[PDB]
């Protein structure tokens, strides 16, 4: 499909986040590579203003679906790489269940041959010892499902999605994502029919790191279109 050659192999990932939630700013770097053919991200992340003022969780989904394995049968329904190398602009409205928002804007593109993503990320009223602002939520992740439609208008996509963040006293706090992507340059010729990509997600720690980090291993792939 159109812009699939340029994810052969293993390409080089590069993330920078920076943001501001209830006013406390904080930046996010984040390294590794990824392997679109197998579906497969690997990404150390760690905060470079110290210590994070949210949960390592709640940044994941803000932290290149142009790395997911599409079938055989669904490669023109792939967006993300279809708008490759110029790349895209991603944009997030996350509403914490009975809690806060996250703002996001990121720019997913290449730059020589490394896939970068900058994101400016702006957190609005979460609520003291809440989930968030508490640091209540364990530090795991849920496989989930993201919905992909057509967005005729802007010439790209929409999804949707609830991330469901397990929390230290056995309940869930769930986070309801709204998301359009448009292409910077050229995007597909069509654009996709409805489908999703189903996302697995594996958090870790590096021994040898003293800096807040997350060390994360990611597998997404798409379905929803059935072979004919």
């Amino acid at each position: 499909s159109k812009g699939e050659e340029l994810f052969t192999g293993v390409v080089p990932i590069l993330v920078e986040l920076d943001g501001d939630v209830n006013g406390h700013k904080f930046s996010v770097r984040g390294e590794g590579e990824g392997d679109a053919t197998n579906g497969k991200l690997t990404l150390k992340f760690i905060c470079t203003t110290g210590k994070l003022p949210v949960p390592w969780p709640t940044l994941v989904t803000t932290l290149v679906q142009c790395f997911s394995r599409y079938p055989d049968h669904m490669k023109r329904h792939d967006f993300f790489k279809s708008a490759m190398p110029e790349g895209y602009v991603q944009e997030r409205t996350i509403s914490f269940k009975d809690d806060g928002t996250y703002k996001t804007r990121a720019e997913v593109k290449f730059e020589g041959d490394t896939l970068v993503n900058r994101i400016e990320l702006k957190g609005i009223d979460f609520k003291e010892d809440g989930n968030i602002l508490g640091h209540k939520l364990e530090y795991n992740f849920n496989s989930h499902n993201v919905y992909i439609t057509a967005d005729k208008q802007k010439n790209g996509i929409k999804a949707n999605f609830k991330i469901r963040h397990n929390v230290e006293d056995g309940s869930v706090q769930l986070a309801d994502h709204y998301q359009q992507n448009t292409p910077i340059g050229d995007g597909p010729v069509l654009l996709p029919d409805n489908h999703y990509l189903s996302t697995q997600s594996v958090l870790s720690k590096d021994p040898n790191e003293k800096r807040d980090h997350m060390v994360l291993l990611e597998f997404v792939t798409a379905a929803g279109i059935t072979h004919g």
